[PDB]
């Protein structure tokens, strides 16, 4: 397969489409919904049948060498080469995690491995690449703008893990936790795996984002001993994470 | 007209003070007010017809011609050029925006309206435009000023709308706001629509500036789940406002 | 008088600690003190004369021409350079000004002048431009160190404005100030102002620095209307003074 | 004993993870522990007892001359260097400290005299000092991570100093420290002496890396008059140590 050509441009842009959904939506499965709920079965099929046909793809394109600036369409390349690149992790993570899940006497570290699905942000990491290689925008603007895009994953990865770590603790020793002890306004959250899975992801999401920020307000805060390592880790890399944003700020402006 | 004339320069600041007048009291406009008191009534007139006068003006005066540095006078020129540029939304904005509310039944739609003449902000910027072309101030000191007053002034915007966001609630249900359940030291905003205007706003600028300097002390805090929406938008354009600042600082240091 | 002067030097030297004394005391004398106490009064004095003694030696030293570097020993140009830049305040500033307040029927104004004095922090500032004159020390170190050092004296001086904004109040609508509704731990702030001097000026400092370096608990915080438009103050000013000590940092370490 | 010997790598390293646990273990011992619990005796005997070999080992090495890069094996040169530069600190370090403490009546500052086992980071910094040396690593990158470990271990340590200082009041006064008048969720520090190490110095050690990143929460805040005196210390000198740190990374990122 020509690596240009206009259909595959257009099917490289519909996975893209899919492998953001997919890893936006992957830690909210995991972290607000111990096994998924029926309405959305069909959907999951649909994702992993598309990433499917992926890899049923992958297989026909060719590549370049990086080393000599040469194509090569020799069919035993192209499968050597995916198969030792991305291949292995792609079909470990296309299988059907959920009825598994379900039918497999509920064991949760089977569902654990639904964290596997998280290096389809390969695709939008190609995608930057391929927007530093083009010469119609700047390069420290690309580096910055993927910068605060891995910032905001990283976010709503922590937010949905945080929230994760608050359902560990059984249910009736619940009021040791982040939520459950909160008491914003007139609202208490009294039992918090009954409300609206929309309400508990914006609360752990402006959890994440003001403790980012580094405004730390203090409303939402650790309670648990899990709890406090997991923020202690988070913002030792939010710190990493906000200095080098600046550095690339100030190096474009500096240079550029 | 030509355009460096003394008696157009004078007309020029004038036209910028009240520029600045509006720009700062039309969030207030809105925010802080579910229609105007009576007593503004005439100053909101002036404006207005002061803002027509300029439009009066702006058609008369010539126009660089930027691709090549002749200057042309000619009517049709410079009338084509106004109504291509900013002729459609300075007039949309010069409607009065009060008087209309409260005649067409007190519709909200059309006080969000109000968010128009905001527009006139561009007259701040070709004004700190025009200081960056002089050679009296350093570039990058001109370009620190007018990040500096943009955050100051975003900052205000933003306490404004984190007011309003406050009165969309009903009345009776207002102890769910960020407002309202506040309890500074022994006064209580038990009915926050009866407070003077310079309190609640000198409250929601100080919620807005510790939060735009990072510090979050954490007596005001958001509540509701629009209030935590508007916060995280706040506080992801903020950290990068606050990033460009410090390249921009960083820069004059290193390089001027 | 020969600049360089060993006698001379050495004067300068005891000046300069003087002056250090008088700039951190200051504040402190017009916040935590509504008229000095008796144990104090000659020490007062002590510095008045001393810096009486300043002046009288001041106009006998020999200034150096900036524009051509030559010396000038003859008394009248020293008299009116003198006259002209550095003797009113420093006169008007060493009057006696805590008796004047005593016997002048207490009025709070010549309370504020107390003010002046803090024109002696020009004596640490030239110190540290001579240190960065010197080649001993990098350049940029020196400014490091300067603004290390004016965050600091802005932070104490912040302090003890931010303590007086608490006894502006009438004592007995106390419980409305930052101080006054404190209760940390087993300590509540019942009456303030028959604490220690040491403990409300290590609460106030406390505060400061806190807010200084951003952690901003939420312990301690604004409650009044004036306490709140001097946290917007102090936040907004104290984020370009860490800014500034961030680019400079980031100065010496790209091009030292 | 020839510099470059695999052996005396070895040994280099084995010293240097036995250095790391000893840096890192003896704040804790100092803070958590008034005298070690009988169970780690052998281990601290241990330790002790490689670093005397290492001392007996440290004079047999012959030393690199700075000024003139000739290897000198000379056993008189290299005792002297090291009766100059490193030995009588590391015996008196080396002494046992804690069987000293129990037996000579339990005087406290024969134990203060245990911080002097802190300056086997020497060994750590002497490791970084080789690294930077290295060509295979980046001379700013090996830089960034020696702030960000120098950043750690003061935290860990400064965490350790916060909870010691909450332990020199007496037990019945204790609800006036950082810790005793913790409420986090339904855990109330009672009697903080009874709780297991690992939770108080999580709870230390959390409260020590909020206050590092800035976010500053709130949760756990300074109440005595000593702990803000030593919090106002630490982020005065945390936020120099954060400005250094985003200089180093925004002159890798600049100039490499
Ligand atoms: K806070
Ligand atoms: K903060």
């Amino acid at each position: 397969i020509h690596p240009k050509n206009r259909w595959y441009k257009a099917w490289e842009m519909f996975i893209l489409v899919w492998a953001i959904y997919s890893s936006l939506f992957t830690p909210m499965e995991f972290g607000f919904f111990r096994g998924l709920p029926e309405r959305l079965f069909v959907l999951d099929i649909v994702g992993q049948i598309a990433f499917l046909v992926d890899i049923v793809l992958q297989f026909f394109v060719a590549y370049r060498d990086t080393q000599t600036y040469r194509t090569v369409y020799k069919p035993t390349r192209i499968a050597f080469r995916y198969l030792k690149s991305h291949f292995l992790m792609d079909f470990i993570g296309c299988f059907p995690w959920d009825l598994i899940y379900k039918a497999s006497g509920k064991h949760e570290l089977v569902r654990y491995l639904l964290w596997i699905r998280l290096f389809r942000v390969r695709k939008v990491v190609e995608f930057f690449q391929r927007l530093e290689k083009d010469t119609r925008i700047n390069y420290l603007f690309t580096r910055i703008l993927k910068l605060l895009f891995v910032e905001v994953y990283c976010t709503h990865t922590a937010a949905c893990i945080f929230y994760y770590l608050a359902t560990t603790l059984p249910p009736e020793n619940e009021g040791y936790t982040w939520i459950g002890s909160l008491k914003l306004g007139d609202y208490s959250y009294e039992n918090f795996r009954e409300i609206d899975l929309w309400k508990r992801y914006t609360t752990a999401l402006y959890f994440a984002i003001v403790t980012m920020a580094t405004v730390g307000y203090g409303d939402i805060h650790a309670v648990n001993l899990r709890e406090m390592i997991f923020v202690m880790i988070y913002v030792s890399f939010d710190m990493v994470l906000g200095a080098y944003l600046i550095g690339n700020i100030t190096a474009l402006i500096v240079k550029g």
